[PDB]
């Protein structure tokens, strides 16, 4: 529940996206 939670390929795991 931290950031947007979208697909992450620069490393292979879906990871969490800030814009802040």
């Amino acid at each position: 529940k931290a950031w947007t939670w979208t697909w992450n390929p620069a490393t292979g795991k879906w990871t969490w996206r800030k814009n802040e």
